């Protein structure tokens, strides 16, 4: 699993469930192209994205729809989503982790990075 | 000043200064149109971007240019930039400061938004 | 002032007001003993803590009283405080901020140390 | 696995491995009596402190051993350690993960708390 976005809830203390997110990379004519989307099970997580083939050197863009979740809760959030914009695979093949923890008014992200 | 920006250095312990600061307008099309931009003060701060008459209800979007920062202090960072999409709502307080929190491999951003 | 403690709220987007903070200053028995305390202010700040003659090298601790900011809100929370640990050291920047960003379940801390 | 704790370093990108914890209860008399201690593996995660049995109601502290990590890597960190106080299990058991994602002059930390 070469792409795998985790995303986390500050206010309850727990897994954010269901949370959509839209991967897009960054086209030779500068526009951002689709790329995958999916969301959050459980536990949080969301995997199988993309494939190691699939996954080429390029500019990644991923999108965490926040708004969306907060709204579901009664929370009428400040932000409309959490962008995560980032070159990928440039020094070759390698696994990444974007982790988001979510509040209100406030989200953190982060990157763990790992060499295959 | 209804719009600030203010960044700061986890790994330093310090305001980020000289990082340049865009802000964007989404427009009827979809497309972000270019609203202001300045660079950070010494204190970390962006003021005078914009003005009341100016800033008017809609979807906004902060690109901030982390690498471009992360590179001049020789530290190999992460992201692009970080980028902080919000709507402006004219029934809430009326002056917002988005806060970023950087490192490089990492960051945070608030809001603040009071009278 | 050489210490400023500032408190922001993470689900509201504002300043936490009102917020007790106790500072402590370790002793040569590596017990904490009291050395300054207040509340934060409308704008989330807590100011006059101490002065340069009485705010010498040595460990500090901040304690900030986040349950019971949470409980006034009726929001059920994680910790019982946040404490944030760190040695005062003449050779760096002369100012403190101990800055805190919080949640129910997470609190995120940074220092801005300056000039 | 009642307790469980989770570093993360936001400078490399990585998980935080030998990372020294340690964690105390406080006792009836106000002190803080030492109750588990081990470190994070190259996971970045540090498991087995503790049981069911073992992890009654009581308020505990998690002391993650910031700076001596920080030191190890050439960087001269502001604080002395990174503290989590909790009360735990007063409803009954939970399962806590305790995070915490490191960077030299600052740390955030979060819990994600599950009911068997
Ligand atoms: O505190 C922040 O700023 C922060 C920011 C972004 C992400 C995280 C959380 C990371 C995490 C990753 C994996 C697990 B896991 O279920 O093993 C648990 C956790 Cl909490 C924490
Ligand atoms: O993102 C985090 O994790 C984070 C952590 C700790 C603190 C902060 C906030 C810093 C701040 C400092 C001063 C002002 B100010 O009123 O000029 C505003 C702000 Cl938001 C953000």
């Amino acid at each position: 699993c070469p792409l795998m976005v985790k995303v986390l809830d500050a206010v309850r203390g727990s897994p954010a469930i269901n949370v959509a997110v839209h991967v897009f990379r960054k086209a030779a004519d500068d526009t951002w192209e689709p790329f995958a989307s999916g969301k959050t099970s459980e536990s949080g997580e969301l995997h199988g994205l993309t494939t190691e083939e699939e996954f080429v050197e390029g500019i990644y863009k991923v999108e965490i729809d926040t708004k969306s979740y907060w709204k579901a809760l009664g929370i009428s959030p400040f932000h409309e989503h959490a962008e995560v914009v980032f070159t990928a695979n440039d020094s070759g093949p390698r696994r990444y982790t974007i982790a988001a923890l979510l509040s209100p008014y406030s989200y953190s992200t982060t990157a763990v990075v790992t060499n295959p």
